[PDB]
């Protein structure tokens, strides 16, 4: 009856953390981040004994089936606690370039390890988009996500970052829009499916840059400049069409909004 413990600054974009309790690889949770667009060092996910016990081993399967975007951390360790404070390494990894999907990770020690807690802590850098399937110890309908957000001072910047729950063979144009309260969602930027052409709403136009990474899967908005009047939600989008990616009509696929707010 362990519980799950994780970086207070994710949020669920879907699936919901029981199904990483659930013995069931094949269901999940992928998370997002309303306030940056990368998991930093330090970020992490895994488990509340409850107890303590002597462990005798792990396995937890992060990624979650299918493709998609980037949807696990690069470099990363296990480590383990009495007490919730001081943590002690038991293995290092570097996953630097895998594909998407399930990675079962499982692990065992040949002299049990006493712990209360135990869990998966980022060392680098990462897209601000995770998934993960399971988190057991041994003892003897695309849909599209953005990440960042928040508030930040005028003349400042920030980066959102959006990510797919699947890959597909076509070549999507994707596009940022947003909303400011009670008035009409406008179009921002759009990029077509290989980068090469980009079109910017006036009232952004050499303040925001959009760019795309289709290794990562990635689509990014660089927020420069920042002016009071760029407080809105921003959604993501995609449209097989690069001519009608700015139209609200034009999109088949809409990401769930991040809250921007840029304060004097
Ligand atoms: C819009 N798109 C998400 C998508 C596309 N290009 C991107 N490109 C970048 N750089 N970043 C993204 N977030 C991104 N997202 C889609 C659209 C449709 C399907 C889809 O229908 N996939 C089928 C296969 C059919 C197909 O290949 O279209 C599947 O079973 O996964 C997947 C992703
Ligand atoms: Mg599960
Ligand atoms: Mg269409």
């Amino acid at each position: 009856n362990p519980s799950l413990i994780r970086s207070e600054s994710w949020s669920v974009a879907s699936g919901n953390e029981a199904n990483l309790l659930d013995g069931d690889d094949n269901t999940g949770v992928w998370y997002k981040n309303h306030h940056h667009w990368e998991s930093l060092a330090g970020e992490f996910i895994g488990l509340d004994l409850g107890k303590e016990i002597k462990l005798d081993g792990i396995r937890f399967v992060i990624g979650k089936n299918g493709g998609g975007s980037s949807d696990k951390w690069n470099k990363f360790k296990l480590e383990y606690s009495l007490d919730n404070e001081s943590w002690t390494t038991i293995k290092e990894y570097d996953k630097t370039g895998a594909p998407a999907g399930k990675d079962v990770i499982e692990e065992s020690f040949e002299t049990p390890i006493s712990a209360k807690y135990i869990r998966l802590t980022n060392l680098e850098a990462a897209p601000a988009h995770l998934t993960f399937s399971e988190f057991a110890i041994v003892s003897d309908q695309v849909q599209l996500v953005e990440s960042g957000g928040g508030l930040v001072q005028a003349g400042g910047s920030l980066r959102l970052s959006c990510a797919a729950s699947r890959r597909s063979s076509r070549s999507w144009a994707m596009a940022w829009f947003r909303q400011a309260p009670g008035k009409e969602r406008e179009f921002v930027a759009k990029i077509s499916g290989d980068g090469r052409l980009t079109t910017y709403g006036d009232s952004v136009k050499g303040r925001f840059t959009i760019s795309r990474d289709n290794a990562e899967y990635l689509v990014y908005l660089q927020m420069d400049s920042l002016k009071p009047e760029d407080t809105a939600v921003y959604y993501c989008a995609a449209d097989d069409n690069y001519v009608t990616a700015s139209w609200r009509s034009g999109p088949d696929y809409w990401g769930q909004g991040t809250q921007v707010t840029v304060s004097s």
